[PDB]
C-alpha cells in the first residue's frame, strides 16, 4: 500500500468508519481515521480557503479552512513526518462523491517547500502557485474524473454539462515534480499549502470532501476509494 | 516598559536570576527568565545558524541553532502571541558582554512576516535578507555600541582595533519599518527570521550571548541591561 | 531639488506643458516630460493593474497598465538607473487632481529589490506586498491628502464622505524604510513593482493622474505640485 | 529537430562555424551561431555566477557572469519570446567536452518564472532552487554524462575517480516539471535563472563550454552533439 498524509474537509459524516456525526476537518496519517478532528461548517455555494502548515521544527502539522465572513475550523496534530512520510514524495488533490455528490472545484492551489540545513546557507526550494488551470495543464497529473480548463477552475469530481456534480465520481491532481519533503541533514524541513474551493450540492447531504494529500511518488487512486474513502485508501481500516 | 518576546542564544549561565547551569537557548516571554530552554553545547569560532519559526495557527513558537556537521539545539512553546505582543511592533537584534565578553557577530540576517486574511487573496507581506552589512546602513536602526561595514557584518557589542571583544558591552539592530505582526482579521499571521552568527571568545567563559526579539516600535535598552539581561529587560525578575 | 524617477498613468493631457493629445503611460527621468509614452485608453470605473519593471543587466525600465477584458499599454525606456538615483531612496505613489479631477484609488501595491553582488551568495532584499490598508499604516509615510482605511483602500487625493473626487489635491503614500536601490558591488541590481488601481471620474474629463516614483528619502511634495505636476516636480521644465 | 534557446559560456573559440576568436557568453536562438556574444575573461579554477534574466514588457533576454574579483561579461538580445519558444517546455543546463576538455561542474542552480495575466491578482508561478544535489535527485532528468551526489555537485560532463574532466563528453539536466513560460493571457511573462558553476581545466585550453536552455518538453541530446556543438545542436548550421 502506499504511504498516505492529508488533511481532509469532510462534507459527508461516514459515522460507521469513525468519522464525527458533523461535518469536520480532519488529520489522517495513513488511514481513512482521522487522528485529530475539527467540527466544520461549510457554506453551501461559497469560495472557502485552507491553509496548511509544517515545520520540521515544532514538529506540529496544522490546518485551517475559512470563508469570507466568517467561521474557521482549525485542527493540529503533534508528528515528526521523518518518521511517517519516505524522502521523495508528490503532493496531491483529491475529491469523490458517493451515493451522496456534490462539486468539487479548486480555484486555486500553491505549494512551498522548503530545506534549509546546517551549511551555509544552505537551501534547497520548490514553490508552485496555481490561481487558475489551464485546458492542457501539464505541470499537473490528473488523474479518474479529474479536468481542468472549466471556467479556468479544476474540477476534481465529474460534473454534467450543466453544471451538476456527478454521483460515485472520484479525482485527483498531483504536481508533475517529485518533492523533496525531508533530509537529514535538513535542520529544518518546512511546507505550506494553499488552496481555494467551491463547493456546490443541490440534495441536502453533499459528499464526500476535498482533501490535500503527500503520498510515495508513483501513488494513485487504491481500487474502491470513492464516496467515503475520499480517494486517498484503498479501506477504511 | 516594554513588551518583548525573545529567543536567547545564552552563552553565560546566571543562575541567581533562574538559568540553567549550561549555555542554553531559551524562549523568553517578558522576562529574562526563559518560559522553555534547552541545552546548547556551543562550538566557539564557528559560524551558527539559528532559525526562529512560528504561525497563528498551531500557535507553537519554535526554535533551532546549527553548526555545519551537525549538533543543533531545539527549543519551542506553545502560545498565542495574539495575546502578548502589540498589533504593530519592530524586530530586531540584540547581544551583551558582562564581566565576561565574547564577539557577537552577524553574518545574516532574514526576515518575513505574512498576514493572510479571510478575504482573496489577500496577503500583506514583508521581506527583508541582509547577507552583509554596510558602512551607513540606512534600513537599519543601530543602537549602543552595535556597528555595521565591519568585513561587511554586523557587531552587536564593543570590537576592538585588532578584533578583540569587550566586557560591559551591550547593543543592538532594528529593522527600520514598523511590522503588522497580527490583525484581528488575519485567519494566518506568520513569521520566520533566520540569522548566521560567530560567537569566539578568550576566556573560558563566553558572555553573555545573541538574542533574536520583538517589540514596541519606540523600543529601546533599558537602563543597566548589559550583560545578563542581554540589552533587553530592565530586570532579571 | 529633489531627483525623481517616476511612471506615470496620465489623464489629462497638458499639451501646453508637452503632453501628447491622449491618454497616456510614460516615463519621466527628473521631468515631468516623459523620455517615452504609449496610448493608453483608461477604463472609467475599472480596476487596472500596472506592471513596473527594472533590472540594471539589461538596463531597460519596462511598465506596462492592463484591465480585465485584456487591453493594455507598454512603455519601456533604456537607462542605467546607477547614473540618475541616489544609491539610497524611497519608493511610493504619488496623485493629483487639478481643475479637473478623478479618484485616484489604490487597492493593492508590492515591491521587490535585491542586490546581488559579486560574492556568494550574497543578496540583500526588501520585499513589502500590501492588498490592504489598515487605518493607521506605520510602515507608510502619507503626505499630502493621502489617507487609507474606510474600504480598506488608500486615496491618494482627497475624497468626500459621499465618495466624490475633489479638486487641486495631492498626495502621496511612501514605504517608511528607506531602499538599496543600488551598489557598486552589485553584479545585479533589479527591481519590482506592482499595483491596483480604480479612477473614476464623474466629469468627461478626469484628471490628472496617478504615478508610481522612487526620490531621495527626505523628498517630499514640492510646492504647487498639484494638477498636471501630479505631486512629483516643482516646475514644468 | 528541437527548439532550443539558450545562455551559452563558450570556453573554445571555434571559429570556423561562427564563434569569435576570445572565449565569450552569447545568446543563441534556434543556432549554435550566436546572436549576441561578448568577451568573456574566466578564471580556472574560481567559481563563477550566472544571472540570466527576461521579462515579457522589455521583451529583452539578458545575461550575466561573474566572478568573485568582480570581473563580469554581460550580453544582451531584444526578441519577444511568445514568437520562438513553445506555449511549455523544459528548462535545463548543458555541458560538453571536446578533443579539448574540462571540467563542467554545478555547486548551486535557481529557476523563477511567472505569468500575471489581466486578471487582477491571478499569478501563475514556479520556483525552484537547488544549493546542492543528493545522489538520487528525482526532480532533475540526467541525460549523457551528467550525475549528482558525492560532494552534493552536478557534474554535467564526465571526471573520473582522481577528478580530473575527460575528453568528448555531454551532459545535461533538465527539471523534472514541464514549465510553463507563456501564455496568450498573461501581460508579463517573466523568468530567472541562476547558477554558481567551476570550470577547470589542467591543459592550456579549455572544452567547450556551459549552457542555460529551453527547449521542447520530450528535448533530449542530438546526435554528435558533444564538442563545439554543446550538447545543444545537431548541427553546426
Ligand atoms: C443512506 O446512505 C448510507 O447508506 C447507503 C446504503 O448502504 C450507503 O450507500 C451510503 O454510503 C455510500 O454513499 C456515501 C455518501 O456519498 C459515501 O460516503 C459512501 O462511501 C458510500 O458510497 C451510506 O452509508
Ligand atoms: C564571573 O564573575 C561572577 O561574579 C561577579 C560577581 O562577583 C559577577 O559580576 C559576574 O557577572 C557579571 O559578569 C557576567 C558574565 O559576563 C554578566 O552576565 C553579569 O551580568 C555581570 O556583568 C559573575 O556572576
Ligand atoms: C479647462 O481646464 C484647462 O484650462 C484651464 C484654463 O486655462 C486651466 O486652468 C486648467 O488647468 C487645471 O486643470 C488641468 C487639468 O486637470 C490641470 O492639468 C492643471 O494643472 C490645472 O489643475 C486646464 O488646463
Ligand atoms: C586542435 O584542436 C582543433 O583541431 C582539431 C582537428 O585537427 C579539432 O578536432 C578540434 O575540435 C575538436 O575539439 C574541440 C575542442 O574540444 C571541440 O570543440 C570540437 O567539437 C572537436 O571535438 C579543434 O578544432
Ligand atoms: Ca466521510
Ligand atoms: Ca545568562
Ligand atoms: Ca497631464
Ligand atoms: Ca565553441
Ligand atoms: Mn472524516
Ligand atoms: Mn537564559
Ligand atoms: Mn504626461
Ligand atoms: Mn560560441
Amino acid at each position: 500500500a502506499d504511504t498516505i498524509v492529508a488533511v481532509e474537509l469532510d462534507t459527508y459524516p461516514n459515522t460507521d468508519i469513525g468519522d464525527p456525526s458533523y461535518p469536520h476537518i480532519g488529520i489522517d496519517i495513513k488511514s481513512v481515521r482521522s487522528k485529530k478532528t475539527a467540527k466544520w461548517n461549510m457554506q453551501n455555494g461559497k469560495v472557502g480557503t485552507a491553509h496548511i502548515i509544517y515545520n520540521s521544527v515544532g514538529k506540529r502539522l496544522s490546518a485551517v479552512v475559512s470563508y469570507p465572513n466568517g467561521d474557521s475550523a482549525t485542527v493540529s496534530y503533534d508528528v515528526d513526518l521523518d518518521n511517517v512520510l519516505p524522502e521523495w514524495v508528490r503532493v496531491g488533490l483529491s475529491a469523490t462523491t458517493g451515493l451522496y455528490k456534490e462539486t468539487n472545484t479548486i480555484l486555486s492551489w500553491s505549494f512551498t517547500s522548503k530545506l534549509k540545513s546546517n551549511s551555509t546557507h544552505e537551501t534547497n526550494a520548490l514553490h508552485f502557485m496555481f490561481n487558475q488551470f489551464s485546458k492542457d495543464q501539464k505541470d499537473l497529473i490528473l488523474q479518474g474524473d479529474a479536468t481542468t480548463g472549466r471556467d479556468g477552475n479544476l474540477e476534481l469530481t465529474r460534473v454534467s454539462s450543466n453544471g451538476s456534480p456527478q454521483g460515485s465520481s472520484v479525482g485527483r491532481a498531483l504536481f508533475y515534480a517529485p518533492v523533496h519533503i525531508w533530509e537529514s541533514s535538513a535542520v529544518v524541513a518546512s511546507f505550506d499549502a494553499t488552496f481555494t474551493f467551491l463547493i456546490k450540492s443541490s440534495d441536502s447531504h453533499p459528499a464526500d470532501g476535498i482533501a490535500f494529500f503527500i503520498s510515495n511518488i508513483d501513488s494513485s487512486i487504491p481500487s474502491g476509494s470513492t464516496g467515503r474513502l475520499l480517494g486517498l485508501f484503498p479501506d477504511a481500516n
